[PDB]
């Protein structure tokens, strides 16, 4: 399980100024000369979104301020002039490997296809939930793969589970053994069936696509979230 240490967790600046953050991961991300490195930009209420795949190419929409550089272990995301709409949270991703791992983030404070995610809600430890993600604007048998990723309150991002065009599906070893990701092609959704919950599966859940591209394993596009509560 390659682990990503993010540096520094939180920073303030000015408008105008440079911001570099790093990544540094517990094993190297590099494959056939390329470096399986994502970042992702995240205000507060919304998904994450990806602005930088394979270390250093930019996603389509992205302003020419965000860079990103390096290789193996050591990557860096550089703001040249921070503007207004730069203040949010930063995380490095690795798709070199699953389980795909994502940094513990840098808040960074100054001075068509959709989702939706249903199913949510309080549910008693030990209970289980059902997680539905309806795709609209797309076939979901065009995505090269869905993914769920939870975001625990307050804390990292985890990848938990994708399944394929093909049906292969793949999951955390977190979770393994609780989890069961399936797809209805005719309804054009996919779903996460959850039992046994524990209180540290409280968390926000998103459902992702992956891309057909540079490894597959970023996620370009995502919904909006639902808040799953295990409590007494």
């Amino acid at each position: 399980d390659i682990q990503l240490t993010q540096s520094p967790s939180s920073l303030s600046a000015s408008v105008g100024d440079r911001v570099t953050i790093t990544c540094r991961a517990s094993q190297s991300v590099d494959y056939d000369g390329d470096s399986y490195m994502n970042w992702y930009q995240q205000k507060p209420g919304k998904a994450p979104k990806l602005l930088i795949y394979a270390a250093s190419y930019l996603e389509s929409g992205v302003p020419s301020r965000f860079s990103g550089s390096g290789s193996g272990t050591d990557f860096t995301l550089t703001i040249s002039s921070l503007q207004p709409e730069d203040f949010a949270t930063y995380y490095c991703q690795q798709s070199h490997e699953d389980p795909y791992t994502f940094g513990c983030g840098t808040k960074v404070e100054i001075k068509e296809v959709q989702l939706v995610e249903s199913g949510g809600g309080l549910v008693q430890p030990g209970g289980s939930l059902r997680l539905s993600c309806a795709v609209s604007g797309y076939s979901i048998t065009s995505g090269y793969s869905w993914n769920w990723i939870r975001q625990a309150p307050g804390k990292c991002l985890e990848w938990v589970a994708s399944i394929t065009y093909d049906g292969s599906t793949n999951y955390n070893p977190s979770v393994k053994g609780r989890i069961t990701i399936s797809r209805d092609d005719s309804k054009n959704t996919f779903y996460l069936q959850m039992n046994s919950l524990r209180a540290e599966d409280t968390a926000v859940y998103y459902c992702a696509r992956g891309s057909h591209y540079f490894g597959h394993w970023h996620f370009a596009v995502w919904g909006q979230g639902t808040l799953v509560t295990v409590s007494s």
